[PDB]
């Protein structure tokens, strides 16, 4: 209870930070107060609410959130906060309409006192924002914004920082952005978290944390990058007894370390922790809600893989379908909801619940790989929303970063999962340890410059089923994707496709290797794209549907244009 007061009820002053803006772009409240709470990331404590309306009938009710500034430095080697002033409350509003808005301020107190500001004006003008990501009502299979461009995801994880924190953003994230980045995935706990909210408790929230969260939210804007945000992570509530990275013993929910839970099961019924869990909900839509470039609440990264102790089917699907649903009613702008599972493929009782409006499937699997994701692929369409790839890798020890320096792993993986019908890339492990530092941006740089032009929302295309393969001195394979106006191809050799101790390919690729023959009307156009350099290398006019296929050392890409 180190921010109580106790004080009669009472607005102090507010500052807003524009009366004109555009479009989804952040208008914030800032409002000192007094009044009596003993815990003010508890509504119950206190409820500061901003409630808006637009000319068209909307009404928005968003709740506020206890705030502190923070300067930041650089010790070297950490990153280090220093606060600024006392800490207020905020509230953060994004308008979807244009148009002109009224607002009031409303707050209530433990003591049943409430007050409220008079109501203020703001004109909303037109914007380049392209608004908030939802499943496209063209085709389940994919992501759309507001106005209807679609959202493909091709990024990575980037999950937590180096001590160093927000600075290690500043190098990762422009560096993703530029290769064709627009997605990643970051970590809100466990307590050891960058942006851990739960550090010392699961009653009051981290302001430095949340403050890091709101610079890398801040700057994923400027880049046009979209973010997953994890909520909690499996270690929570796994056992170290139990291994696989275990934080039970330190986290804040045990009993121990001044939580609700006697053991870990508990937490899934337990009415005092799940009380602060739709109190941590609503801090964190209050703070980062109005954002557009929030792609997804997750709930869990791989809550199978909490302690089998813990692990309560019924009331993991049941917790789930509340929290998703009181998520959803909070949420005034509604972002996706999702979870995911270490098993590979999902858990089918959670995974059709419809508050999760998309599936996810986590792997690392060394050997066959490709096959692995396309059949996981295929078998996920059953559940009739998009599928993402949230978590790829060779191998969950790490063996990734010795045995594949060029990144062949991630290369294969992320063409195999975008044209097998995923919504967006094979999402790798090691952004800090292995992408970064191995310079691997340049594999998504050729994969999105290929796919740059292609609206997967109207292609409706389907996997390539029934050509004949006619090659002889090699053993190829094909995956690939059948539209409308497109046919994509990925071509690899099985042979070499797997092996990851060659430089990368440097083609000079002229010669005849066999063909593909297609059922196609022609006349096509035929280009040839180099997947690492991410060019063309040879465009081909074509009046039959027998397309050859020239040499090449590991893989392929083939775009048939249907003219
Ligand atoms: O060093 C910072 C921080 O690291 C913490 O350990 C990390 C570890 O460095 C590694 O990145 C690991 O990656 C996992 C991640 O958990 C994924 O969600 C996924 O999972 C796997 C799980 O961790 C088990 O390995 C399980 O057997 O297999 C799962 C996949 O099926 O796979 C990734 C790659 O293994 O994440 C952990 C944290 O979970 C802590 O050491 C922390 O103290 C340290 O400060
Ligand atoms: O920014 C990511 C990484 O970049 C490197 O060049 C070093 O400066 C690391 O200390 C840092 O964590």
């Amino acid at each position: 209870s180190r921010y109580k007061d106790n004080r009669p009820l009472n607005i102090l002053g507010i500052d807003i930070s524009k009366m004109e803006l555009g479009r989804y772009n952040l208008f914030e409240v800032s409002i000192f107060l007094q009044g009596s709470y003993l815990n003010p990331f508890d509504p119950q404590e206190i409820d500061v609410e901003g409630i808006f309306e637009d000319q068209y009938g909307n009404q928005y009710r968003v709740p506020g959130f206890f705030y502190q500034e923070y300067k930041r430095e650089l010790k070297n080697d950490y990153e280090y906060l220093v606060p600024v002033g006392d800490p207020y409350f905020k509230i953060r509003f994004s308008p979807i309409n244009i148009g002109s808005y009224k607002f009031f301020i409303k707050v209530k107190d433990k003591t049943g006192r409430e007050v409220s500001s008079d109501k203020y004006t703001i004109y909303v003008k037109e914007s380049e924002k392209p608004g908030y990501i939802r499943v496209s009502e063209k085709n389940w299979r994919y992501f759309k914004f507001d106005n209807g461009r679609q959202f493909l995801p091709i990024g990575a994880n980037i999950c937590w920082a180096t001590s160093k924190g927000t600075y290690d953003y500043d190098v990762w994230l422009p560096k993703c952005a530029e290769n064709g980045g627009n997605y990643f995935r970051v970590w809100l706990g466990p307590s050891w978290a960058t942006f851990a909210l739960e550090r010392e408790s699961v009653k009051e929230y981290d302001l430095k944390n949340a403050w890091k969260l709101d610079y890398v939210l801040n700057l994923a804007e400027k880049l046009n990058m979209y973010i997953m945000f994890c909520f909690d992570s499996y270690n929570e509530l796994r056992y170290q007894k139990e291994g696989a990275y275990p934080y039970w013993e330190h986290t804040p929910h045990y009993e121990k370390n001044g939580g609700p839970l006697k053991e870990p099961k508990d937490f899934w019924t337990n009415n005092e922790m799940i009380k602060y869990y739709k109190n941590k909900l609503r801090y964190i839509v209050a703070r980062y809600g109005y954002s557009t470039n929030v792609f997804a609440w997750e709930f869990w990264n791989q809550v199978d893989i909490i302690s089998p102790t813990a692990f309560v089917i019924g009331e993991v699907k049941k917790w789930h379908e509340d929290m998703a649903k009181y998520l959803n009613s909070i949420d005034p702008w509604k972002h996706l909801i999702t979870t995911s599972f270490a098993f590979s493929p999902g858990k089918p009782e959670i995974d059709s619940i419809s508050g999760l409006n998309f599936v996810q499937t986590h792997i690392y699997k060394s050997n066959r790989y490709i096959d692995a994701l396309l059949s996981l692929i295929a078998y996920k369409e059953k559940y009739r929303k998009p599928h993402l790839v949230g978590e790829f890798g060779l191998d969950a020890g790490g063996n990734d970063l010795w045995v594949d320096p060029n990144g062949y792993v991630i290369h294969n993986a992320i063409w195999t999962t975008i044209l097998s019908g995923a919504s967006g890339t094979a999402m790798s492990w090691w952004w800090d340890n292995h992408i970064h530092p191995n310079n691997l941006y340049f594999h998504y740089r050729a994969l999105a410059d290929f796919v740059k032009d292609i609206n997967f929302l109207e292609e409706k295309f389907e996997r390539l089923t029934n050509y004949k393969f006619n090659v002889y001195n090699r053993e190829i394979k094909v995956i690939g994707l059948q539209g409308k106006k497109y046919i994509l191809l990925w071509l690899y050799n099985a042979k070499e496709a797997y092996q990851y101790k060659k430089d990368i390919p440097n083609m000079d690729s002229s010669k005849f290797l066999g063909s593909i023959e297609l059922l196609i009307k022609p006349p096509i156009k035929v280009i040839y794209y180099d997947t690492y350099r991410g060019e063309k290398i040879k465009e081909l006019d074509l009046d039959k549907n027998v397309i050859p296929i020239i040499e090449f050392e590991r893989d392929l890409a083939i775009k048939i244009e249907l003219l």
